[PDB]
């Protein structure tokens, strides 16, 4: 035959047995291993042995039988033997030499041969013949082999390599309308609202909202705006928790992004009185999905994944683990808080971890009451927190995401009526800050590590 | 032992080291092209054609893809202790050489792969298991990046790949978090002692983006990855002073970027404690003065900036572009040539401010910045509080449209005379009419500049 010729090299025969039957039934002439040729022929499907077209060698029990000149010339020449080259590789930690080389050869000779390495690319390769799609298949193959080899590299030296293939989420633009977006790797979420439109900014808002909500020590809810929390609550009553988080900074929460750490149900969904742009939860009842999707809320259900701080800078991807620090708080000065109040303090540090730095936050009775974030100085963060809290600061507790560099931020908080603060230590003026705490009668707890989050 | 298989593109680059190996008693085998090159330079080499059936299919394209060669690499008793392959540069796509290299790496306990001078020099010396494992990882890291480059030749942006780079970072964003840097960064650090931190690098990136395309000589000071102060003008010493003093309390520990050469005079003028200074170049006298301080000196090269982050295990990126298009006067009296310069300066700086951001500037310097806010009204409020009396007669920029007239009213009440912002609110009509009512001049920006 001079057309519809396919060379196959398969590790998983039984996956692809129904497909190869169809192919041969649709006039495809199949070439394969001496072994696979037999299987198929036993399975009633006619197939040709590539061994017949190259010299025979018995080196290393068959390890190099693909690595022959006639096979590669049959792919790389201007008049190739095969129109499609399909290779299904062993999974990690196996390292394949010949199969990978077959795929790359086919992609190299993309104007004459179509490579395929999975079900979707096989289907395209079988159907399509246009230049634009041939280039796409070639691109896809080298994208696949790049990722394949990154995985193998990391098997030898952990973290030596990073590699992704572009994913289509159908983003209309990036951060702003005049900017293009590129998403790399499949995201660990399901989109549950009708039509599934999602934006670049939605995804980054939802990441922070979700990290924080997952990071909450009990039933809780976080509202994000512009990638920083504007409100958060914890409690036992889901409808009330959500009401509290939303109303904490009521002016900002319109169009906000809500993440909860419990299943979103019909009662909670119907209780919403504020348009929210995105809702994120571990699960949604079907009834909740209907109510919310009908209200143009976008809905994300995350799976398990690791979060990372950092960005591209100077053409490098500069990444950091994102961790809420382990370690007990340590009373430094003042009367100890009651257990109830210490839980407010822990809650406050968990929320301030997610707040954009410099951040200072004030909370009481399981809800935030004033957040200052995104500030170039610690004193400014404290000031904004107190302004937003007003009289709600009286008797409240506060958290700072880094150490107080000077006593002034502490005076701002105490004058507002804050009774206790948590922060890391580490300043050259720690003694002076602690003495100011003592003077003002505010209780000071040392946090185990800083939680900058830019 | 001491057997090496060599396939070279950059022949002259490795001639000297190959001579050394042969003088040190290595037995050299080579691709036939490499084999004759070495011979014409007086180096004995064994042509691998010797151990395989001769063919010249497609004029030599497949000479390497022969079972005897791969069996000699992959078996438990290999023919070669080192496999050295240097690949053709882009846009060429290598099949046989990449396969040789990957085969050597696969059989890492028995064969040592190399692909450049660095890895060759290790492969020649070492035999320990840890170092053999490192050579294999390096090789697959290399072939991953090679193939990424090739993918993107076919479909732009379909692939992203990097090798890990050592920047000597002690930790990431906070001391209890690990840092990973991917790809060689387009900067040089000039400073003996303390290194640049994870946070310092991100601060410096925003400072530089903002300074680099100012409409004239300019300086930007950043704290916590957002501008705290900026200035443009005609006198380098004066520009830096103004930028530093604009929010003088916050500039302590700042990251200063200038779009001009850092010289002795400017260097001597700096009194404020700074973490980093970014400049396109530094004179030697400037480096001498500044080396008395702890401050890190960063000299950037050329590269593309990107917004975005990891989210849900995906890398989610956006272009970062200051938007092209002239501002359009919507209502009020047109500004003077000078004030319009102030207005563009203000929009360039608010592009780099964390959203929601509003800023006020006058006579080429920022006077108040409200940034990282959950609402636009709050941003405007902080900007005006910070500016105080300096907002009278000033200009303002907003990184996104005013959703209600209230934000515009806060600025007018402080004495701001003109604003630049995108339009696009359902209440654009009310916003514009409020600007008209208040006698504030409104220029429409071509596009939004959120920057979170
Ligand atoms: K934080
Ligand atoms: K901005």
């Amino acid at each position: 035959h001079h057309m519809k010729r396919i060379l196959v090299s398969l590790y998983e025969k039984e996956k692809y047995l129904d497909i190869l039957r169809e192919l041969h039934e649709k006039g495809w002439e199949i070439w394969a291993s001496s072994g696979t040729a037999k299987f198929l022929k036993s399975n009633g499907i006619e197939a040709n042995d590539v061994s017949t077209i190259t010299g025979f060698e018995n080196l290393l029990g068959g390890l190099v039988k693909t690595l022959h000149p006639e096979i590669f010339a049959g792919i790389l020449g201007p008049e190739p033997r095969w129109d499609v080259v399909f290779v299904d590789l062993y999974p990690p930690p196996d390292i394949d030499i010949g199969g990978v080389a077959l795929l790359r050869a086919a992609a190299k000779n993309w104007k004459k041969v179509k490579p395929a390495f999975d079900m979707e690319t096989l289907k395209l390769a079988i159907e399509i013949d246009d230049e634009e799609t041939r280039k796409y298949l070639a691109g896809m193959t080298f994208a696949f082999t790049s990722v394949y080899d990154s995985i193998r590299a990391n098997q030898f030296v952990e973290g030596i390599s990073l590699a992704f293939k572009r994913e289509d989420l159908q983003l209309r633009y990036g951060e702003n309308p005049h900017e293009k977006a590129f998403v790399y790797g499949k995201p660990a979420f399901e989109i549950l609202h009708e039509g599934k439109t999602i934006s670049f900014n939605n995804i980054l808002d939802a990441e922070n909202a979700w990290f924080m909500a997952k990071n909450l020590p009990r039933m809780g809810a976080v509202v994000v705006k512009h990638q920083s929390p504007c409100g958060a609550a914890i409690g036992e009553d889901k409808v009330e928790i959500v009401k509290k988080a939303i109303e904490a900074d009521d002016e900002s929460s319109f169009g906000g992004i809500l993440a909860v750490n419990f299943e979103m149900d019909e009662e909670v969904a119907k209780s919403l009185k504020k348009y929210l742009e995105v809702i994120v939860a571990p699960s949604f009842t079907q009834e909740a999905i209907e109510v919310l999707s009908k209200k143009k809320v976008r809905l994300l259900k995350p799976g398990d994944y690791a979060s990372w701080a950092g960005k591209m800078a100077f053409g490098s991807l500069v990444l950091s683990e994102r961790k809420y620090p382990e370690g007990n708080f340590e009373l430094v000065v003042g009367e100890p808080l009651s257990e109830k109040e210490l839980e407010d303090l822990e809650f406050a540090y968990r929320v301030v971890e997610g707040a954009k730095s410099n951040a200072v936050l004030i909370a009481k009775d399981g809800v935030t009451v004033g957040i200052g974030s995104g500030q170039p100085s610690r004193k400014r963060a404290a000031w904004i927190a107190t302004v937003m809290a007003g009289e709600k600061a009286k008797g409240a507790v506060a958290a700072s995401d880094a150490f107080f560099p000077f006593p002034d931020s502490l005076e701002i908080l105490a004058q507002a009526g804050v009774k206790a603060v948590v922060a890391p230590l580490g300043s050259i003026r720690d003694e002076e800050v602690i003495e100011k705490a003592r003077e003002l009668g505010i209780t000071f707890y040392k946090a185990p590590s800083r939680v900058f989050r830019h």
